[PDB]
């Protein structure tokens, strides 16, 4: 059961805990205490936040304002707050080279670089799969698949980075993130990026 709260009153979280069984922290919804030691501790990074070395970084999260007391996250100095922020690069739509429309880069990216969030509702398989089949009022719809269990859907609630086509040797990938308690998905660079390029994604599967 992905994002279950654990609830049990007046009970640590020991290894009766559902968070402990399952081995996934404990998260801002759980309603265990603050020093909960099935939580996340945070980093105590100097600054960006954006390599392996941040233990945020590293568990695919971005940096907690109270608990990433040090890097910047509570204050640019941290890359880790994107998302949180609502920052994002400089994005272009255009007519794609390929065909139709598509979205360049205005900024030089590096491999793994944070590009921007991806908005949209996170759903099922089976609710996407509903959407399909059923009669819809939208006419230019925007789906892809995050994995097997999951599509995000951009039709209502999207951003630019939406109108970004599909490639099966993308330079772009998804990363399914925890932010300040909810899964939010970011766009990351598959590989350096030069200003001016198309972005492309794998619709099949972008969390790669
Ligand atoms: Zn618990
Ligand atoms: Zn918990
Ligand atoms: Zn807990
Ligand atoms: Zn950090
Ligand atoms: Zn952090
Ligand atoms: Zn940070």
């Amino acid at each position: 059961g992905s994002l279950q709260p654990c609830d049990h009153p007046r009970q640590p979280c020991d290894s009766s805990c559902p968070c402990v069984i399952a081995q996934n922290f404990c998260e801002k919804f759980c309603q265990c205490s603050s020093e909960c030691q099935n939580r996340f501790p945070g980093c105590r990074c100097k600054a960006q936040c954006n390599t392996k070395q941040c233990p945020c970084y590293l568990a695919v999260r971005e940096c907690d304002p109270d608990l990433c007391l040090t890097c910047g996250a509570a204050d640019v100095s941290c890359k880790n707050c994107s998302i949180q922020r609502g920052s994002k690069k400089h994005l272009l739509l255009a007519p794609s080279d390929v065909a139709g429309w598509g979205i360049f880069i205005k900024d030089p990216v590096q491999k793994n670089e944070f590009i921007s969030e991806y908005c949209g509702e996170i759903i099922s398989q089976d609710e996407a799969d509903r959407r399909g089949k059923v009669y819809d009022k939208y006419m230019c719809s925007f789906l892809f698949n995050l994995n097997n269990d999951f599509v995000v859907d951009a039709t209502r609630k999207g951003n630019k980075i939406r109108f970004a086509n599909h490639s099966v040797n993308p330079n772009c990938y998804a990363k399914v993130m925890m932010v300040n308690g909810d899964h939010r998905i970011g766009i990351f660079a598959k590989r350096a990026i030069q200003t001016g390029e198309e972005l492309f994604f794998d619709y099949r599967y972008s969390q790669a």
